[PDB]
DNA sequence: GGGTGGTGGCCGTTTTCGTTTTTCTGTCTCGTGCCTGGTGTCTTGGGTGTAATCC
């Protein structure tokens, strides 16, 4: 970030190409590149099925789960998750309001507020929660899958 | 119903160029004293002076 490469063959060359831009700090602060650094400049520098996976995006934004299907265009990833769910306490959210965090139960859903399609498999305001974990269509730029550093919550449950 | 978009949330973040008194501290060209290698001055004695005559 902030450095910016011309590739040219003489230095005034680079200050025309710089030249005339308000983006570029005023200084010609510029620095040579070895012969193996030339090809390092520009380098171009995970994602499995039951791979434990965190979110942080919209409401369930920090929430660890695991990847269930991938699709084949390749830009959305399906997460199981633990519901945060209100079961209709207050309906009439977002990441400072949401309540604790449960497995779907379907009995609960039921004695207070539900298409039931398969066992365990219940479609609830367009949500999928199978086996009474939260199932939705992430975004695979909403989700974490490297570096996760599993807390103690985890351990307990996962 | 579903496409386009203001939006509230979330998320993380910088850059046009536009006064006063002292003591202590660290450089500073500047100077001086030194020094050593080419050189300085002495003085003896024999050659380079000199002088006449031969032949």
């Amino acid at each position: 970030k902030g450095h910016v490469y011309i590739e040219a063959r003489k230095a005034e060359a680079i200050n025309d190409a710089l030249k005339g831009n308000v983006n570029v700090f005023s200084n010609n602060s510029k620095f040579l590149v070895g012969i193996v650094e030339y090809k390092d400049l520009l380098r171009p520098v995970k994602l499995t099925r039951g791979s434990y996976v965190r979110v942080k995006n919209g409401k369930f934004k920090g929430d660890l789960a695991q990847v269930d299907e991938v699709l084949e265009n390749g830009l959305e990833a399906r997460l199981k998750l633990v519901p945060r769910l209100d079961y209709g306490k207050d309906l009439s959210y977002t990441s400072k309001f949401r309540p604790a965090q449960r497995l779907f139960s379907e009995a609960e859903a039921r004695v207070h507020e539900i298409r039931r399609d398969r066992d365990g498999f219940v479609t609830y305001g367009g949500e999928e929660y199978y086996e009474g974990f939260l199932y939705k269509t992430f975004r695979l730029q909403n989700l974490i899958v490297n570096s996760i550093n599993p807390t103690l919550n985890e351990l307990s449950l996962f």
